[PDB]
């Protein structure tokens, strides 16, 4: 698809049975979600942005259905509003930005 | 230009007559860039991010040039860990996702 940016670019996932919405986020370098229980060990990490770093777990090759597109990868899982899908993963579909 | 996502998608910007550079952050909905000195009567400004509630100031009708492509608008200023330039004046100068 292209995706305009008058409103934020809110895409359909789905992680195991889970069907979600995601913001995909250029600014991003890591895909952070909800909290969600996903199979598998996890390695706490921090991570930052505006206002300071919360500690989310980093569980790793975790399939994501982006918009018909299967990606697989390092997925982090913490207390943020807004699922993100970030840099490691939209490389995977093919994003591009393009002006 | 089309950019790929290997990397940060880091550009430069002219603002007040300086060159700085700053990533294009699909994510962010406002240009918050650090700490400077601009021109123009400002309001305190307060908005959030993975982290949360921060201080900013807030300039309207800047002009910026982004590899460029010149925008007008809005740019808060705080601290903030990188420039980035959101969605406000990535619409101005026709910035898609695509895949």
């Amino acid at each position: 698809p292209q995706i305009t940016l008058w409103k934020r670019p809110l895409v359909t996932i789905r992680i195991g049975g889970q069907l979600k919405e995601a913001l995909l986020d250029t600014g991003a370098d890591d895909t952070v979600l909800e909290e969600m229980n996903l199979p598998g060990k996890w390695k706490p990490k921090m991570i930052g942005g505006i206002g300071g770093f919360i500690k989310v777990r980093q569980y790793d090759q975790i399939p994501v259905e982006i918009c018909g597109h299967k990606a697989i990868g390092t997925v982090l899982v913490g207390p943020t509003p807004v699922n993100i899908i970030g840099r490691n993963l939209l490389t995977q579909i093919g994003c591009t930005l393009n002006f």
